[PDB]
RNA sequence: UUU
RNA sequence: UUU
RNA sequence: UUU
RNA sequence: UUU
């Protein structure tokens, strides 16, 4: 399925979705673990390794490096929320690594 | 029927809402698909795009750009916060453009 | 009931508790309207004026200075989070007026 | 059961979890109470966390202490500090804001 | 300041 | 420090 | 920029 | 680094 994650304290908050509904999904390092909905939400306590996700039969991989540049995004743009025109791309251009 | 969203990473964290019912919802850029509820939370990936939202027959379109001011507003009174009677008048002056 | 709401973006997320159960609910400023569960989470889009929510035949206000000391108290336990025994504390002491 | 908050204003966000489901949950200050299989996880608020955040779960008394959602934040807010360098902020967060580690 |  |  |  |  789609899983999107923001860091939260130590760890992150997550979201799985699966637009035909999720039917079974787990973690070896987050707070789910059930065997119909379309969206689930969960937690991981740490991301000092990776969120992996079983969604679906599909293992999933978002790692600690991509939640980060996603919190570079949030921490730009406020920072030139003055700008809002720009902000957020601005704070794509200086935190997405391949561009 | 009414959208809010705030930003969460790079994305948006989101709520449809509508008090006689949400009947069909859907968005080319955000993980929300329905074909009755009050409220429906949601999350979008990417705010590259505005966040296009199809609810009850209206077009909802809410532009990074405001989403950016409201972040604004967000940053602006914690840096204030110290002057709590005031803190968020002045981050609502600072950051909407006109104002 | 009780009314817990704390700043997101230009407005504010809060939830709504009853220990028997809230059985009315609405809000002149926030996207809520009920007329049985223990809890209701839901949003408010502007904070310009207080949040105002009527809950089982009682009026609730929580004055947005509140919401902006409780504000005060998450950014400078930030702030302080390198000494996390007392960085809470310090950040109580600074920030609520009557202190 | 297992319980996780992060900071929230004045207080805390917190999620409580058990794999078989949780059947009893309430606490001196947080704004939680069920009795009575039922759902693997709730999610419930804590209005100030000036005493701790204490958990009554399943019959067991859980004790997140204020300082260690503390060192939680210390880690959120580092980890966006360095956030530009993305292959190493988690690390150094951690390495700075958890007490004695090395 | 979610239109 | 949600009254 | 959640793969 | 939620014990
Ligand atoms: C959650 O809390 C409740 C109440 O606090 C616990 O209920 C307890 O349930 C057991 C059996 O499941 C009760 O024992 C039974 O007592 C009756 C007489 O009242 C007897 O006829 C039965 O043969 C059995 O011995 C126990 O009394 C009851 N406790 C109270 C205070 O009423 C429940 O077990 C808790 N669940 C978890 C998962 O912690
Ligand atoms: C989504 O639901 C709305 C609400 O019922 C639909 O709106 C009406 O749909 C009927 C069916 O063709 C039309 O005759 C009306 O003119 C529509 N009114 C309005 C105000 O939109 C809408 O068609 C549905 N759309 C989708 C894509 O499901
Ligand atoms: C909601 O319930 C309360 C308590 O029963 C009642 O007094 C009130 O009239 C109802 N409606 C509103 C709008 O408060």
């Amino acid at each position: 399925c789609t899983v999107f994650c923001t860091l939260a304290g130590p760890g992150a908050s997550c979201e799985a979705y699966s637009e035909n509904g999720i039917f079974n999904i787990s973690s070896p390092t987050c707070l789910v673990n059930k065997v119909s909905e379309q969206k689930i939400n969960f937690i991981c306590q740490r991301v000092d390794q990776d969120v992996v996700v079983y969604c679906n039969g599909q293992k999933k991989v978002i790692l600690t490096k991509t939640l980060v540049i996603g919190q570079c995004i949030y921490t730009f743009t406020s920072l030139f929320s003055l700008m809002p025109d720009v902000a957020h791309s601005l704070a794509v251009e200086l935190c997405v690594p391949g561009l």
